[PDB]
């Protein structure tokens, strides 16, 4: 039974920044469309294991990720490569399948968001 760890870093002000067509698309298209999905809301902030009473969440999940962090990272130009952002979305879905069980409501929500994520990433420019 533990408290929550601090959330992931969202700004790297000592690293150089770039705006690419790919990075604009990940924020204005991928993140935006997923954020407004009917089942997006549990993924918009880190898992609060104390409020939700999940004492084993951060014993099982050592690489947590959520769309609130991804959004703040894109808004702060944290990513230099679009693949770093894609990896974050993948880690987020993967954690949900590691912690939860087949047929759980949260897993069906992750499945619906991942299908939409693949549809949007399919159309990534360049
Ligand atoms: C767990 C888990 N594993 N991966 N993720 C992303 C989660 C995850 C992340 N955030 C929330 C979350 C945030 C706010 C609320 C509030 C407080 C407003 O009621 C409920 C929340 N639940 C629910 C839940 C609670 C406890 C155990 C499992 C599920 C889901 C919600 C969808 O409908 C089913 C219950 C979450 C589950």
């Amino acid at each position: 039974g533990h408290m929550n760890p601090p959330p992931p870093e969202t700004s790297n002000p000592n690293k150089p920044k770039r705006q690419t067509n790919q990075l604009q698309y990940l924020l204005r298209v991928v993140l935006k469309t997923l954020w407004k999905h009917q089942f997006a809301w549990p993924f918009q902030q880190p898992v609060d294991a104390v409020k939700l009473n999940l004492p084993d969440y951060y014993k099982i999940i050592k690489t947590p990720m959520d769309m609130g962090t991804i959004k703040k990272r894109l808004e702060n130009n944290y990513y230099w490569n679009a693949q770093e952002c894609i990896q974050d979305f993948n880690t987020m879905f993967t954690n949900c399948y590691i912690y939860n069980k087949p047929g759980d409501d949260i897993v069906l929500m992750a499945e619906a968001l991942e299908k939409l994520f693949l549809q949007k990433i399919n159309e990534l420019p360049t």
